[PDB]
């Protein structure tokens, strides 16, 4: 049932430490090494700078010959004698505050023009900042991988060795996030063009998609500014699919060049997308990688948890991002490749007993693995540090080896896990709520992000009302996922591409977050759904287009709505609920033919139906709810209770969560108090105990 | 010489809590105000809703005819009978999570298009949001005051009624800057042309200063789009002193009209910019009110503070609110409008143990009067609840007047004020660290704000690289006031404006963030300040340039400073600290004449120097830090020991937080953990050492007999 690492045949819990050897004083390499395995930490990782072992073009250090701090080959021996496995990450790009992202900067200097991304104008984004598939780069790359894959492929798994995984790269795509821009690099832009032809085939095929006009692909330009038109919206569309297929390919030419070494070892990639402590936007970063995950069933996708702190304040972020990994990448476990230990930034306090409080809610969340990232601060020698001398605050271990507060968390955490992991490893959550995960939604790096400056998204210029990423941040992330975590409702998200009908059936309810748009691919499942027995929940839109803002009404004529789109106060009441505050004045007003309705304006217009499709029932909400009142949370209850969904346990007091994880075995309750409160509850099945602010406690039955 | 309320001749600490009479049952209005003053709370505070008051229009209820909670003339009475002072704020605007921000429904449906606040295409911005000068909505602003005003009036302390303040309005300008769109209501654009007339009187002298070829004033048009030449950015500047003489002359009109019913009592205005728990942007809000603040010396504005939690993440934010109002409000006290107590948004929690700390470290940080807001959770009647039916949650009260578990915070705290304010009033903290507040900086609500849906502002297009909110927001704000903090050093803000010598040279150190621009006046100041023997600090540019960017060099002739910008790594080195990471490639290059090199690139050019000239003492560095590393809280206290400062105490936890307040007879110690760890620490006097345990995000007070 569970997917989990393995070792002696047994469930293993990965817990691994972040050390950068290339930042620590070579004296107290095995110090750290010993420290970190005292733990019961299993296995250590850590970059292989391509700038600090190519110290100049075609001059290779990987023994301590220049710098003591240049003897990978030690540490790797380290490892073998203090009985820690190895993660291994050597770039080409490591990011980790390395000057230059990790590139040396005789190859920054020798590069042309070309090798760089480009802004739509022909301008360096960045004297850092490469194109992936720049063929001087992959040169450069492949005559670094020359050097340190042989390595690599010495002490790898499969020839008895401590290196059981290798990160290829480092966060795919995380610059075009950061900052505002896309690469419009001409070699990008030709490759864009060769996906656009491969996908239409015929400029007629794009222009009837497009409402182009175009007498060739000669005449096709890469799409940028604001979107005016349908067509830009298309044009940007193709775009994002572009670069999913874009970041494939580098990734494939990465792996297909390592697998050529006999590296036949566990690859990764590791996510972003945490940023002051909340990940409402790690679902889009996610969403980039959709043609890699697809294509490389090899590839194990780790998470980059950054939760800065522990309250009811972030509390949904990790849960989210785990479900959402579990439903990109079902076939294997989830887990962190960056698991917060300590601060990146000193003014952005770490605490041990906030971060102590995390890994354990982690564990209720899912997680079976981690990499405490980072479980030893560095300091950054030669000032190779892109910031300060000091990688890190308030780890496990300062750069010396020192002991902080957060190491006997870690011991403590670590003890717990290793007493439990057989059991705990083989546990799930009963999930009756599938929460839909429709990856369109999400395709919006380009035009419309936080960290996007100036957005190219704005829907009303298209005719549209509700935004998509508005849909997916507000109205699913903060809204219905952070109200079932807070109600202690177990949900799945389930990715809704190419999903098999059967992998919806064993769910009471599937919850649908549309917006106006829908690919018939996936309004076809969703009739066929209900039809077959599916109890569906869909807000707040009927879909009337497909992704090209084509007409697309499969879903409204099978299911036989009616609406008209029409102007209204905020509040609605529905199922008797009064004052629910939506985000829109524009609202679906049903024909209520053959229907139930249970919701309604402030002027009694129906805007919420219920309706028996074939064995199916629908319950259609025509308003964007999310969670900013105590009204959002009492919607949520009434539409889970529509199916007689009940919660695993009652809890005298409802602001403590609580996950029950269990196999036919074990049980595990994993009561979380992410309040600065200390309180006082009891709790029984479908009994008395304490918890400190920001604590936990976890609570076994034998069934 | 502190700034407190007085009340019989002695200092008095206003101890308010608000009690929305129009959102609780009349039959427990006794209950809430006999609850509120068991607390030691002297005064309770309500909005007057005018949505709730006129039903249709020119139909009226004060009396509850319509509604037992529309009895206004009741509640007034009752605050009188429990022996509370009563704060009244009729609006037109109250905001309050009420239905139309307050304004009634009928009044919005009726007004004309050019009553709303209008984007640059002449698009309506929000349906609730009026143009604050619009005719049609000052003659029904001045309908509800006819109604409401007498009976504020009558009920005046004068009169022996409990009246004892009233707000006008409320948060001038929030409901703009939340909109994310400016207003370019025709009303707004004819008096801008006005105001530039006024101004400029030629189109000659404005072509003279703007660098433009406009044959007539007919030919000008307020900005908008995009600032891409100079040209653009000096009439958005111009647009900026606009705004602020247009929310004076809205006050004024809301004020003129009120006097003229006979109410003398103090008029109050309050302070927005807290969001998500920082108020980075309160200091852009609060300069939007520079001209009120001018020419209303009877009009107090109070803060409103939004913590939401109370940690290392925000520990600055009040405190660096506290002395930006100080700054520009140096006659009044320091008080809280609205301090919070408990939540207006569910899904934001409001901790009892968070809200108790924040409230004595508001002591610590010299609040001398707050408003609890809210005392009193309500149940919005008939709809009138914008986001829902209940009106704040983890409030003092529920809306039934149950003690929730804030009622026993608000107690300590308020017992602890009641047995000290005689002293605690009177008491100052020894700050010999002036920090300059340069408004100018600020005036960028229309062009570049956290806010704003559209960047305006790229100083790069005008060949400029130190960006006027960057400067203000990472390197002021979230920089040296959080590090000065953090490092236990006491600072006080002073107004640059109009600035007296006199009230500068009590300081060891004047420190000024400066961008490439500043106005003659002010490099005159900082010219006469260092010459007659001030020590200044500087950074991270010499200015060349005046707020209309022409050419002035004021400062840097009268400094005897020579500098080329070059490009270069990020870090520098300062006085020995390696690996200073600064904000710009961009640095000011010194030459070393007649003076003292203290920091250098990566290619070891000068880019910071130390000098004496006449008197005084010149530190300029030319490069940015604000507290993004450790190095930078190294370089703030290498900056502070020039001129031999002290920390009030040595305190073995350098992550523990005091403030020292006395005066000749009392000290109070303060200190604040905003960490989430139990620490246990030492201390003394810079004058054996005693042992503290303090919880997570809590606090201690020590008070001692001099
Ligand atoms: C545009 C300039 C890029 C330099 C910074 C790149 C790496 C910063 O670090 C990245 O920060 C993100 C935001 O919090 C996180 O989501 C990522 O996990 C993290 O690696
Ligand atoms: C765009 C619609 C805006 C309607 C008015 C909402 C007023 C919300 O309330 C305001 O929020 C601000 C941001 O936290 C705070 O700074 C203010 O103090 C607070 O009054
Ligand atoms: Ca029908």
């Amino acid at each position: 049932s569970e997917k989990y690492f393995v070792k002696n045949g047994q469930p293993h819990f990965l817990i691994s430490g972040e050390v950068h050897y290339f930042r620590i004083n070579p004296k107290l390499w095995r110090n750290h090494l010993q420290l970190l395995k005292q733990t019961g930490a299993d296995t250590v990782s850590t970059y292989i700078p391509w700038d600090w072992h190519e110290i100049e073009e075609d001059d290779f250090d990987f023994e301590g010959k220049t710098h003591p701090a240049r003897n990978l080959i030690r540490f790797i021996k380290l490892c073998k004698e203090e009985n820690l496995d190895l993660i291994v990450k050597p770039g080409p790009y490591i990011l980790a505050e390395y000057e230059n992202q990790g590139l040396p900067s005789w190859l920054l200097k020798k590069l042309s023009k070309n090798a760089f991304a480009l802004d739509e104008n022909g301008n360096v984004i960045s004297p850092d900042l490469v194109s992936y598939l720049s063929d001087e780069f992959l040169e450069y790359t492949f005559k670094w991988y020359d050097k340190v894959m042989p390595i690599i492929s010495k002490h790898q798994k499969e020839h008895y060795g401590p290196i059981t995984m290798m990160q290829l790269c480092n966060e795919i795509g995380v610059f075009q996030w950061l900052s505002g821009k896309s690469d419009y690099n001409p070699k990008v832009i030709n490759l864009y063009k060769e996906f656009i032809i491969q996908r239409y085939k015929t400029i007629e095929k794009l222009n009837s998609v497009y409402s182009t006009n175009y007498n060739s692909f000669d005449d096709l330009k890469a799409p940028s500014g604001k979107i005016k038109l349908r067509s830009d919206y298309c044009a940007y569309f193709d775009f994002h699919l572009f670069f999913r297929e874009y970041y494939n390919k580098y990734i494939s030419i990465l792996k297909n060049k390592i697998r050529s070494f006999g590296i036949n070892i566990k690859l990764t990639h590791n996510i972003p997308g945490w940023i002051y402590g909340n990940a409402s936007e790690l679902p889009m970063l996610i969403s980039t990688y959709s043609e890699i995950m697809k294509n490389h069933p090899d590839i194990i996708f780790g998470l980059d948890h950054i939760p800065e702190f522990v309250s009811f304040r972030n509390a949904h972020s990790d849960l989210a991002c785990n479900k959402i990994l579990e439903a990109m990448q079902p076939e294997a476990p989830v887990w962190a490749a960056e698991f917060q230990a300590g601060t990146r930034e000193h003014h952005v306090k770490a605490y041990a007993k906030d971060l102590e409080t995390f890994y354990i809610a982690s564990l209720a969340h899912g997680i079976k693995g981690f990499n405490y990232y980072m479980f030893s601060q560095g300091i950054n020698p030669e000032g190779k540090g892109f910031y300060g001398k000091t990688f890190y605050f308030q780890t496990a271990l300062d750069a010396a080896s020192n002991k902080l507060a957060l190491y006997d968390s870690i011991k403590k955490v670590n003890r717990f896990i290793r007493k439990e992991q057989k059991d705990l490893l083989r546990t799930n959550v009963n999930s009756e709520i599938c929460v839909g995960f429709y990856k369109p939604y999400f395709f919006t790096e380009l035009i419309s992000s936080q960290l996007l400056k100036e957005k190219k998204l704005n829907v009303e210029e298209l005719g549209l009302y509700i935004d998509p990423r508005f849909l997916r941040e507000e109205i699913l992330f903060n809204g219905l996922l952070r109200g079932l975590q807070t109600l202690n409702y177990n949900y799945d998200v389930v990715d809704l591409e190419n999903c098999d009908l059967k992998s919806l059936t064993a769910y009471k309810q599937l919850w649908i977050t549309s917006a106006e748009f829908m690919d018939a691919e996936t309004q076809n499942l969703l009739s066929e759904f209900v039809l077959n027995g599916g109890n569906l929940i869909l807000y707040p839109a009927v879909p009337t287009l497909d992704n090209y803002l084509n007409r697309c009404e499969i879903l409204k004529n099978n299911f036989g709505i009616e609406f008209i789109t029409k102007d209204s106060s905020h509040k609605v009441s529905a199922f008797g609920i009064e004052d629910v505050f939506t985000a829109f004045s524009k609202k679906q007003i049903y024909n209520d033919t053959n229907s139930k309705p249970i919701a309604f304006t402030q002027e009694n217009e129906i805007c919420g139906i219920r309706k028996k499709i074939g064995k199916g029932e629908l319950t259609i909400l025509g308003f964007a709810f999310g969670y900013t009142s105590d009204e959002h949370l009492e919607l949520i209850d009434k539409l889970v209770k529509l199916n007689k969904i009940k919660r695993e346990l009652f809890v005298s007091d409802k602001d403590i969560q609580f996950v029950v994880r269990e196999n036919n075995k074990s049980r595990y309750i994993f009561f979380l108090n992410y309040h600065n409160e200390r309180k006082t509850f009891n709790y029984r099945k479908s009994e008395e105990i304490s918890i400190a602010p920001f604590s936990y406690k976890v609570i076994k039955e034998n069934k």
